């Protein structure tokens, strides 16, 4: 709508990550008034517009990037697998902590060593691996509220934050997005729709 | 500024002509992106403009006990403060509210209790509201009726208590307008959140946008 002009300054910017080893990282999600992303229109256009401006998407057409540290996901027999077959959808990059004994066709494996301290995955190292090993110049992370909750803390990684808020309450039992500490924003910009609003911003510090 | 017309349809006297037994009730609060109201300049003025249009301003005790709020109005007379204090632990004597009352800058409070007031304070009015036999908590419908019938409160703005908000969000038979400000900040998951226990659908929504904040006006579906 007027949405492309609104998003423009927050889209991956070529000359900004070029001659760096990190990709542009956008953090994006859709929540209710009570900050829930699940429970216990018009956003299609925007999401698909955003996706086609990124090389990878962490959950032309973007490549799917899946975290599967515990190694239990499978490509064969996935929506993704079928989409790949019909010439409209790329095969996934699968993020793991060690080399899997059994690998699937078309699937790329990114071995990211779990962080020494946090005991979680080293987000900085993972994003460099995606960029350097797999030509992923930009990445749109869409969810796992737990992924979002960690990355909200990473002002040194995240480049743009794009949040849709719908005019509804999902209820307290729904899965929330809220960082463990306070997170300040900068360079904020709001767009308003009929029933929804979108925030574009950056992470302070 | 466009804020007055934006709010116009959601204020008590856009409510047209009919006399009612229930006061007009606006549910209004300010939250972070993570729906938090407590820690873990345009909106402040709006709040005051809103206060100017209501006979009463309601808060749960706890929010009065935490922040020591004036709860009076400045131009965007003043509304009467209404404190829910079922435990009868809030004290008017020595409060900021009392300071404003003495300086003729604010009104004395109405205190809502659920049994005989034990220590009545000078210039304080007490509203004894029945307890709902199902919830064990105060009967919101009867309370608002009493505020109107006994204390001549024709309209009330409830601002405070996540706990209060969380209950009223479920009461489409009580709430006339929902007005929510959302700031562009995260307070963090330790902060106290506003989220009702069940899904709540909204209707008649209209959004307003500032530079750092957005405001939603809606009604309960």
């Amino acid at each position: 709508e007027d949405l492309p002009q609104f998003l423009q300054n927050y889209l991956p910017n070529a000359g900004q990550t070029e001659n760096t080893i990190v990709p542009f990282v956008t953090l994006t999600y859709a929540q209710s008034l009570d900050a829930r992303v699940s429970r216990g229109p018009e956003t299609k256009t925007m999401t698909h517009y955003l996706r086609h401006h990124h090389d990878g998407i962490l959950v032309n057409s973007p490549r799917p990037i899946i975290i599967d540290t515990k190694q239990k996901w499978r490509f064969d027999g996935s929506k993704m697998q079928e989409l790949f077959i019909k010439r409209q959808g790329k095969p996934p990059i699968v993020v793991v902590t060690s080399e899997p004994i059994i690998k699937e066709q078309h699937v790329d494996y990114a071995i990211c060593p779990i962080n020494d301290t946090t005991k979680l995955v080293d987000w900085k190292k993972l994003f460099e691996i995606l960029k350097e090993e797999f030509n992923i110049r930009s990445v749109m992370v869409e969810g796992g509220a737990n992924v979002i909750n960690q990355l909200l803390l990473r002002s040194d990684i995240v480049n743009s934050l794009i949040i849709t808020i719908g005019s509804t309450f999902l209820g307290s039992s729904g899965t929330e997005v809220s960082p463990p500490q306070t997170v300040n924003l900068k360079d904020m910009s709001w767009w308003k729709g009929i029933t929804d609003v979108v925030l574009c911003a950056r992470l302070a510090d």
